[PDB]
């Protein structure tokens, strides 16, 4: 009879398999693809010049870090100029990810642009030519790719234009991505700026990942070849009323069992501005929620792996070791996050509970 | 927007523990609500006037069978005319199920009606004055309402109109009886009639759920405050191919996974016109699919709990006890496949987990 | 996705012929549909008491006018109550509204309803039973039906939700009198409470209507056999910016020239509240302006051609004369004003310039 | 409350005269916007070498005709390497363009790309930095831009997501184009593939529209400051039934009348494969249609302009007055068609005095 299905059961399976690998149980992301505007002011903040080897020397400090690192990273995004670069061993980043048990993934959007109309609302391009991109980031050793819309919560915002147009694109780019054998991640951030409480962030992302879910289905994407990679349910940046670690973990994952189904893979938290202890424990906090959660609840961070790094290093050649040290700290915190075994001390530890604490309701 | 939220942390708790005492481990749903017209065919089809008392007796019949029956039956969905019926004793029916452990429902639609421009399909009506009717239905007893939407396999349908305008009034219909304190059970119907087979039957299935769960996130629906009552995905009617329980079992778990959020607290399967004994095959294999399922899969059965009672019976006062025995037979049936430990022997339970070596990625 | 002809081309004809008889150049509507609830609040406005015999007798009043006002009323809509009741000489209202050369009109919606979740936002019922009731009321003299849709423009409103919904009833409505031959007139009022100004009023305008005619595309809609019933664009109640005639009319033709199709047949604007002086002269800036208008713009009003009238009558038959007299002038006022000729008079100001709005808000 | 405005009143005043100078009356639209791959097409249609030099000179071609072809073209669109040729005499062929009276315009999509899960539908590409593209084209020389989607009438096509998809990322294109003080020319074009016929054109291309003008709504679009450039109604190219061109001129007709708002300036008409004379004839039709047409109906012409000039040029630029007079014959008369002053073998007549108002409900 008539039937035109999206993907085969053989390029299922491919993207279904490239997807658990990345978040196996006790692994994470290591989000290390800024673009060059991007690691510029990165590199900026510890006055070191904005060239290429820096670019190529900081991204290899951290790609080449110990063996320590390995269960603890699943999968690394990298930005277009580090996929084809090398280490000093003259190995290309992408051999040194995989030799060292990840996924190679590859940022493929290019960036936000102002949607007319609204206030100071964007949507996400990079959908041209995406498909010939892909192809070819897939024989240079990407697996999975990575797209980011940015929402933010405001008086009006996120508008209904701005939720509906951003899921599309999201879609969009999900659907070009699995034609060419590449696991997309969907990035629907939505900033922690402003001074909005806990209920209203969730509400906000509630909204918004039902509206990514129906453009999702309505595109034809294979879910089981997908992650989700949202914001975590937190009060505003500048929020007065304050909130414990429990209940930001069940504002997440409340919202997530409302709106994500089972059949997704992963879920990947982006840091969003979160100190690397904060992102931890939140993380720890969200996998010991007394809820039902059908999918791994893991990490897929940038600044929370890399800011105590990027400091040791200092730009300078000699801090390599000192550096790496930093970074593989945070990797071995998120790796016992994402399993609810973290206990911010040392390392070592013994109980991991919260008894007597039922009602959820208020969620 | 973001103005008001529609329930308070109380009423929220009152629709999530009704909802999780309707499909307790091991119980299912007794759907007696078949309309005055509906009953009619029924009794006719065993030679039976269709008069009130007819209609109370066998009523009765079902609602006063054996305590056998008790942790069988979480919930029993009334028509409303046998909401206010009385056994012989003088008990009200919602007295009598009550008293059985079951909590009273009452289904609330008022039937399908033709939608203009389409080719035969319908959309359900009876919503004017729902609120009232459910205020009293609440003070009367009941704590659950359900509401049946229809959509059929064809070459043109289910048609963009018909799943759209069917997903927003069942939005509506949950709604109304969640600002009334009763549960509402979710039922999109898609008809097995048409010689479609179990792809096309998953797919159509897929569709009309991400967008039942769409309009229900719009009209800001409590999830954990409803129950979803979906067909099961199988091949039609008249399909020539043949498939397994096995087949039927990850065709439909696969569909749920992919579209119903975590969140519903459960999922009650109509028989549809299955064989008493194929429906609890068909549900014992949903339950014993290897794939992680967060919503308990049980049954809402109408023709697959009262098929042999009805025949048994056969309006004689006299067939009363072997027309009971009958219905207790399949309550005590699905009860056990609602757990996956439905196996022909009965109480034992030793053949179990048969096979797991399978592949999904062929759904 | 193929067509499957909701209508004949027989059927479309009495459709698109009763539309166009309704909005013939210089006629208009009477809107005389005050449900007995309403309708009462009117009657204690000038100490008359709330009885069947004092409604038909107003209804009489207004109803019996005068032959100058038959070239100026091309239809009348009546509630149901009115449709059954009979003139002193035994001829019931639809046998004089029609030897008047007027069309019969029904209002068929059951009131506003609350959405759940929103800041007092409602949306319409009315829809159980509708296409019985339509062929009968078509049997019974009406050709034309009225269905009232309220929405409120403030913090947050008119809501994403509020609007899809209250367009959705609007087309559901729409679609079963179409069925029935009875040409339904949509009223999506969007209420003039608050202090927001013109711009506001225009921008919230243009996005119902276009969500109104979305709706009434999918769902198979004939335009040609519809009338809308808008608010005219104006500033809120409230708004402390003051705005000339002739920037109304270019708010509201600019709207309707950005939303309405050119094959709608008429516009019929309520008066929402504005004196009947006020109504009668921004319906005629609206049809002396410039820009091309592809639609008969008209009235159906309410209080706008009932104030004077009603206050004449005082309940004291001896009034009859002095009553009717009132509403002949606002009828030949407005007569002249859908023709972009009339100019005030400057007589009857007794009542002719009050504020006829009302306050909004609970039940 | 801002509301946003996505523009100021001098940007729409500049959108609109823009739109209006396009569609003056007698005026219409040369499409000799045909990329690299497309043009090849039709040069090795005439044995010609595709070469910059030989499109440069065909283009020259057009662009360079006498006179006489001013009063008819009110823009003309290029390719992107048309937009930076030169003439023979050094001029910028935007200079030869504007120096005749015309417009110049830009097509900016960058080709179709497929659908995933669809039959064979596919959607449009080229939004990555179209903002910065858009300001660059202003700058040199271009008004107005073209983006074309393309449909397909067939057993299940177009799809949801097709239609969908198609008018949101050609309001996305709109959206950008009117923040750089570009006109917007959306094509939504259906082809006349297939065996279908007249009705069924119809009934699609007015579903087509419908979800075109909402998406243009849902982002914001000044229509006053935009061209419809959508297929004419027709029935498929393998249709056994015949139409005449009053039939396909009533269709036509009556599906943009119940769908485009008479705020839209300009509806520009492709010619979809028809031959120059049909394309001609029925665009003369179209006009003469009795029903009200608010807005101006005209040409926007690929292949209907330069099928005898084409052939008649040969490659060869001895030909270059042969080719010339070709199109400009072509130019002639579907600027007289555009006025429905159109006769094919006769150009002779006086008449039109008369009205009325009759015709059929056959559509
Ligand atoms: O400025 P660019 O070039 O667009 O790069 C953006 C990129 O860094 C982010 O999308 C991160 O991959 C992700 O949001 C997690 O980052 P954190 O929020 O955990 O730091
Ligand atoms: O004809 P009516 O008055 O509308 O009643 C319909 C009612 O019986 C059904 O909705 C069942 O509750 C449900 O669909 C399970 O039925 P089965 O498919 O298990 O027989
Ligand atoms: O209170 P009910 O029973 O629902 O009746 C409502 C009815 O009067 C209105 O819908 C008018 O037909 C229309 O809005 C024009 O009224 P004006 O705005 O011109 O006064
Ligand atoms: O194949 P490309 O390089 O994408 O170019 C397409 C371009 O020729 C068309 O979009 C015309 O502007 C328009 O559709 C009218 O063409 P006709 O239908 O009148 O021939």
């Amino acid at each position: 009879p008539h039937s035109h299905p999206a993907l085969t059961p053989e390029q299922k399976k491919e993207l279904s398999d490239i997807a658990h690998r990345i978040v196996a149980p006790g692994k994470g992301i290591l989000a290390a693809d800024e673009s060059t505007g991007s690691i510029a002011k990165r590199l900026q903040s510890i006055g070191t010049e904005n060239t290429e080897e820096n670019r190529r020397f900081y991204r290899q400090l951290l790609l080449t870090a110990d063996d320590r690192v390995n269960p603890c990273i699943g999968g690394v995004i990298l930005f277009h100029e580090t996929l084809y670069q090398k280490a000093d061993d003259g190995r290309p980043f992408p051999q040194v990810i995989k030799s060292k048990g990840g996924v190679v993934g590859i940022k493929v959007d290019k960036g936000v642009v102002p949607l007319a109309g609204t206030n100071g609302e964007t949507t996400t391009q990079g959908l041209d030519g995406l498909s010939e991109r892909c192809a070819q980031y897939k024989k240079d050793g990407a697996d999975f790719a990575k797209w980011r819309c940015v929402l933010k919560i405001g008086e009006h915002t996120p508008s209904a234009l701005a939720i509906m147009e951003n899921a599309n694109v999201l879609a969009r780019y999900a659907s070009i991505c699995q034609q060419n054998g590449i696991v997309p991640i969907v990035e629907p951030e939505i900033l922690p700026d402003g001074d909005h409480d806990l209920k209203r962030c969730q509400y906000v992302t509630e909204k918004v990942l039902a509206a990514v879910y129906k453009a999702l289905s309505d595109h034809h994407i294979y879910l089981e070849g997908t992650l989700l990679k949202p914001n975590m349910v937190t009060p505003g940046h500048a929020c007065t009323q304050k909130y414990s670690h429990e209940e930001i973990a069940m504002a997440t994952v409340t919202a997530l069992r409302r709106t994500v189904p089972p059949a997704v893979t992963g879920v990947t938290f982006l840091s969003g501005g979160q100190s690397e202890e904060e992102a931890s424990i939140n993380l720890n906090a969200i996998n010991k929620c007394p809820l039902l959660k059908p999918w791994a609840l893991t990490f897929s961070y940038g600044r929370a792996l890399q800011a105590s790094a990027l400091k040791a290093w200092g730009g300078k050649k000699e801090n390599l070791k000192a550096a790496q040290e930093e970074y593989v700290k945070r990797a071995l915190a998120n790796s016992l996050a994402c399993q609810g075994k973290y206990t911010p001390s040392g390392q070592a530890g013994a109980a991991a509970s919260e008894s007597l604490f039922i009602s959820n309701h208020a969620y």
